[PDB]
Order: structure tokens, then sequence, then C-alpha cells
């Protein structure tokens, strides 16, 4: 009933001698990747892995990481990716919450980062390496598993970035990850020959396609080394040197790549998603020659749930059409569907919906409602995002249900202000926000970076805006910054923009 592993293995048997991973002039074949992963999967099964059991994984970005995650699935378990640079506490919360059976890790990480209270399977330990390399290396029969793997069995537990709040753990089933990858194979026409770039951190669920989609399709993950993760020059050079057709990043990161490595986007299939895509960015990407495909989706519904090819700068907030076996309801405050063109909160149903939050069963009930247009135990995720349907059936993101109460009797579209600001040649990026620095005095503030070799006069910026937008939308104060604050995932952090006087 685990079609995922059967498909993965069906693929490795049909291209045994192609390359499936490549990292720093090292390549592995499909047969090699799976033999290596099969051996671990047996050793895992001996370490207490079974269906719905969590295998903590703390490994640098490496072929060694991509092999392990594959092993965990083969073992019928579910993986929780830890971060070896994370403070002990971020990692200690996750271990206490998810009760991992075993930690797969490496002996080159400081032994105190891996001293977490779990059993350890350490790949580079002389001995574990001996036992591992000695195990039978064939694909596992279900006899060699702990128990048959169901479609409801967990694939992975990703943890959520709560607004300075208890991190929530999302439980993604196998049928949901299998469904996403199948849709992504179909939308991208991904197969042998094709190279995809694997760069995104494993604790960010946007990585999940970069980790399993090459396995699933017979493409080749070109793993960027850990150092190239933050150097956008080196990534541009890697993209060009190793002829990478497809890569996936947040818009913040795609911006950096254009600023520093314009040539790399020539003939490059960008997958962008995670924040809003400005019209300015969308034009830049297209000017440099990139094929742009936009993906939207909460982590509580796998990774992505909608896709839109961005043909031109108009489409920047068109998040497109639902992926396979996904259903998108845009409903009112009483859970009633709205008429085409009317705004409403986006509810997501179908195969990609998670099982719920991990042992936070109260907040589960508040965000995973019973699927109102489904049956039995089906569930629908309340995204918390407002959308409108255009006549063509495509959807457009409008904003977050919360950040929508009027400012001084008027609805403010904080994107319009940014697009206004981003038309001045002295500005690169703009972010707008409604501030409350003294309670009751809500005010519009906008933030700007500089275009290369220009200085934004932050008073004439208000002039420039005041002739394009309603006066109630002109920011009280504009503020120029050297760089924008970012989240660990490399998204703009609007909660950390400093207040003006
Ligand atoms: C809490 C955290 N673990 C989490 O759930 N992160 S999330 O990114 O998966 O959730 C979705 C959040 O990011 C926004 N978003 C994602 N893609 C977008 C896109 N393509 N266009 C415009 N907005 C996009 C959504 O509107 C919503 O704000």
């Amino acid at each position: 009933v685990n079609m995922l592993v059967k498909a993965l293995e069906e693929r490795a048997d049909a291209v045994p001698d192609l390359t499936a991973l490549e990292c720093e002039g090292v390549e592995l074949t499909f047969r090699a990747v799976h033999e290596r992963a099969n051996r671990l999967a047996r050793h895992l099964v001996a370490s207490g892995v079974g269906p719905d059991r969590v295998v903590a994984v703390m490994l640098p970005r490496s072929t060694d990481l991509l092999v392990t995650l594959l092993a965990v699935l083969k073992a019928g378990g579910a993986y929780l990716a830890l971060d070896p640079e994370h403070p002990a506490e971020r990692v200690a919360f996750q271990v206490r919450d998810a009760a991992p059976v075993v930690l797969v890790t490496s002996a080159r990480i400081d032994a105190d980062r891996t001293d977490l209270g779990i059993a350890r399977v350490v790949l580079d330990d002389p001995g574990t390496a001996e036992t591992l390399a000695a195990l039978p290396a064939g694909h596992l029969t279900d006899a060699e598993r702990a128990a048959p793997a169901g479609p409801e069995d967990l694939a992975y537990v990703i943890y959520t970035s709560g607004s300075t709040g208890t991190p929530k753990g999302v439980e993604i089933p196998v049928r949901a990850l299998h469904n996403l990858l199948e849709a992504m194979r179909e939308r991208l026409s991904l197969g042998p020959g094709d190279r995809m770039l694997s760069v995104t951190t494993a604790t960010f669920d946007m990585s999940v396609p970069e980790l399993f989609l090459p396995y699933y399709t017979g493409a080749r993950a070109v793993i960027a080394p850990r150092a190239t993760g933050q150097d956008p020059r080196e990534l541009g050079d890697l993209i060009v040197r190793r002829e990478i057709g497809t890569a996936q990043a947040t818009p913040t990161h795609w911006h950096m790549l254009a600023t520093v490595s314009p040539e790399a986007l020539r003939g490059l299939r960008i997958l962008i998603g995670g924040e809003a895509l400005s019209e300015k960015l969308a034009a830049t990407l297209l000017d440099l020659g990139a094929e742009v495909v936009q993906w939207y989706g909460p982590t509580e519904t796998t990774v992505w749930s909608t896709v839109h090819p961005v043909t031109g700068p108009a489409d920047a907030a068109v998040i497109g059409k639902p992926l396979r076996n996904t259903r998108l309801y845009v409903l009112d405050e009483d859970l009633v569907p709205v008429e085409q063109g009317t705004e409403g909160e986006l509810f997501i149903a179908g195969a990609g919906v998670a099982r719920g939050y991990l042992n936070r069963p109260e907040l589960t009930a508040e965000r995973f409602l019973p699927d109102r247009f489904g049956t039995g135990d089906a569930l629908m995720y309340r995204t918390g995002d407002v959308v409108r349907m255009r006549p063509d059936g495509d959807l457009e993101y409008v904003g977050r249900a919360d950040h929508q109460v009027k400012l001084h009797g008027f609805r403010v579209e904080l994107g319009e202000i940014e697009a206004a600001l981003e038309r001045s040649e002295d500005v690169d990026q703009a972010s707008a926000t409604v501030r409350e620095d003294r309670p009751g005095d809500r005010r519009l503030v906008a933030y700007v970076t500089a275009a290369t070799g220009r200085v934004p006069d932050v008073r004439e910026l208000r002039n420039f805006v005041a002739q394009t937008l309603p006066l109630y939308m002109v920011p009280t104060a504009v503020v120029a910054l050297e760089e924008f604050p970012l989240t660990p995932n490399g998204k703009l952090d609007r909660k950390a923009l400093p207040a003006p006087v």
C-alpha cells in the first residue's frame, strides 16, 4: 500500500546506471544510492523503526543526507530533519515533542549536538560503517520490514515557524508526499537527462521536492555543498558549470541570484514560491531569460497545492490552479462558496492535506476542519489566506485574512504601495506594514532598499507615491535600509522591520 517506495524502486530498477546524486565532483548511480540506502533501512528496522515512527536525522547537506531520508522511507519510518547549526534548544524541543526512535547522524558534528537522549546510528563511525556495509543490500521485502506500510503512514514531520509561539509539528502522510511528487513530475515533465538543484535546507519543507523528486523521476539531484547555500555567486556558478535545468527558491533568494548572477538565469526553469512575487522581480526574472513557475501552498498541505506558469509580470499574484487530487474552496465566514470574482478565505482539501498537528490536538481542530464538501474523516486546511477567482478559473492571492481590517476607514492594499514605491529608480525593494508603536496610533510605514549606485531620498519617496495612490495609502514615513531582515528560511521578516520615530 506504500506506492511511494514501490515507485521509487521501480525507478531505480529502470535506470540503475544513471546518476541520481552529484555533490562536488562525486556522482552516485541509482543502483548505488539504493544499495546504500537499503543497508541503512535494514539497520534502521533493527533500531526500532516501523510505521508511524520518527527517525531524527542530523546531517549536513550532502549525498549522505539524501541517502538517509530515502532509507527512512524504505524502512517504513518517518523522518524529522534536525539542523546541526541550530541551538540545542530548537533541536531539544523537536526531539521531546516527536519522540524519535533513532537519530541518524555524523561523527564530524560536535558530539554534544548529537547527545540528545536518543539512540544513535552514526554513519561515519568505524563499526556502524562496518555493520552497515555488511548488511544485505537488496530492496526490502515487507518481510524485512517491521510491518507493512500503509498510505496513512507518516512520511515526515516538519515543524512550523510559530509567531514567537510554540512550534507546531505537521504530520505529512505518505499518500500526500507521493501525491505531490506525482503532480510535480507531470507539471514539469521531469525525467532522465534533467538536472535539478538541491540547495534548500531540510528543515524547510520547500526542500522536500528537491530531495525526492529526482529519485521519483530519474532526474539528477545536483547537491550544492553547505558553503554554497548562502553564497549566491557560487550557486550561480554551480548552476552554470553543471548545467542545471531546474531550481527552486523563495523570491528573496531568487532576487539575490539575479542581483549577483544574472547570467545564471539564462534558460533556467525557476520554481518560485513562499512569499508574494512582486511585479518588479517577476519582470527581472523574465528579462534575464528564466522560465518562471509559481507555486503556492501551506506546509499543512504537503509543500505546494497550486501552480501557475508566470507568462508575464501580470501573473505575479496569480497562484494558478490546484495540483492533482487537490481541491480549493474559497468560502465566506459561514463556509459557503462565493461567486466568481468575490474574495474569500482559501480552504484546501484533498490528498495533500496533513494528518494534523503533532500532539497539539486542540489547534488541530481549529485549523483542520471537517471537509465540508468531503466524506467520512476527510479534512480541509484553513490557510488563513484571502483569494479571488478570475474568470479563467485561475486564482489570485489577495492577502492574509488577519491583515485586512481597514486603516482609518479605508482598505489598504499594502502591495499597491510597494509596486508604487518600486517604480522609483532609486529603490530596489519595498516593504509596507501597518505599525502600532503606541497602541491606538496605527500608521502606514514603508521600507525601501537602494537600487545599485543610488540613494533613496526617503522624503521624495512619499512625494512619488502621493501622485499614484489614494492619499490614505501614502505612508506616514518611509525608511531606507541596507538590507531587509530575513527568517531562517530566507523569507522577508516583516515582524523585525524597525520602527520610525
Ligand atoms: C507557518 C509556516 N510553517 C507556513 O505555513 N509557511 S507557508 O509558506 O507554507 O504558508 C503559506 C504562507 O506563505 C504565503 N505563501 C506561500 N506561497 C506563496 C505564494 N506563492 N504567493 C504568495 N504567498 C505565498 C501564504 O500566503 C502564507 O502567508
